[PDB]
This record gives structure tokens, C-alpha cells and sequence, in this order.
């Protein structure tokens, strides 16, 4: 039993939009927008930003390979385990 576990950490594999994997680099509230954000590095060019949002930088990634969204709006791979 892990006990606890609220969100994801830095360097974890998350699935954005329930169909967009990516490695997390930044975590916590941002400067451009309030609220704890979660920077995700998309593997394919299907995002919006690339490490910088409206000029504000956070991490180094590839073009169209970086998006910012709330952790609660993320999934863990494409499977869907159960309790039995």
C-alpha cells in the first residue's frame, strides 16, 4: 500500500486528453496562469506550446511537444485496472 498519492511527479508518464502521452518536467503553479499546473512533454507534435507559454519559459522541449494542464485532467496509460 502506497497510502496517499495525490498527483503526478516530475519525470512521470502521463496521458493528456486520455490519448496523448508525455513526460512531466515542471510542476506547480505558473506565472502566466494561476493554479497548480503540470507541464507535460508530448512525444509527438500535437500540442500548443514548446516549453514557453506566451514568452514565459519553464522547461526545454521540442516544438509542439509541450502542454500545460491540471494533473487531475490526466490519465495513467490506456488500460483501466480494477480491484479484482
Amino acid at each position: 500500500g502506497s497510502s496517499g498519492s495525490s498527483g503526478f511527479r516530475v519525470g512521470e508518464r502521463v496521458w493528456v486528453n486520455g490519448n496523448k502521452p508525455g513526460f512531466i518536467q515542471f510542476l506547480g503553479e505558473t506565472q502566466f496562469a494561476p493554479g497548480q499546473w503540470a507541464g507535460i512533454v508530448l512525444d509527438e507534435p500535437i500540442g500548443k506550446n514548446d516549453g514557453s507559454v506566451a514568452g514565459v519559459r519553464y522547461f526545454q522541449c521540442e516544438p509542439l511537444k509541450g502542454i500545460f494542464t491540471r494533473p487531475s485532467k490526466l490519465t495513467r496509460k490506456v488500460s483501466g485496472p480494477s480491484s479484482g
